[PDB]
């Protein structure tokens, strides 16, 4: 996979971020995680923990997977990073989301992403206590 460049317009909440991509404005949905609703135990947690990441990153990029680059909303489809920094994995790795939506053929980091999971777990964080 490669990284493309993207300039962040609004985070919107634990799992979606609007981004200038190719000079279009796009809702990204982050690949292989799912944070809880805002509305839901940690939602304001996850939200403010990506908004954080996504706000103070010199650059932010997204790198799409093998297979589907959008989904039937209309979200692109992506791994985030915020100065290099995987969003997707440091969300898991803090117990503010959980390793879901994980599809055959658009599933490369699946094994970084549960590894972190089991560390957030062993260490009881936010979801997980
Ligand atoms: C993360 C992900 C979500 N989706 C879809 C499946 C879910 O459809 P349903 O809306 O019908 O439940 C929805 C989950 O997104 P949210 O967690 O943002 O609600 O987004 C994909 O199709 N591919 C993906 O890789
Ligand atoms: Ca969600």
């Amino acid at each position: 996979l490669h990284k493309e460049p993207a300039t962040l317009i609004k985070a919107i909440d634990g799992d979606t971020v609007k981004a200038m991509y190719k000079g279009q404005p796009m809702t990204f949905r982050l690949l292989l995680v799912d944070t809880p609703e805002f509305n839901e135990k940690y939602g304001p947690e996850a939200s403010a923990f990506t908004k954080k990441m996504v706000e103070n990153a010199k650059k932010i990029e997204v790198e799409f997977d093998k297979g589907q680059r959008t989904d039937k909303y209309g979200r692109g489809l992506a791994y985030a990073y915020a100065d290099g920094k995987m969003v997707n994995e440091a969300l898991v790795r803090q117990g503010l989301a959980k390793v879901a939506y994980v599809y055959k053929g658009n599933n490369t980091h699946e094994q970084l992403l549960r590894k972190a999971e089991a560390q957030a777990k062993k260490e009881k964080l936010n979801i997980w206590s």
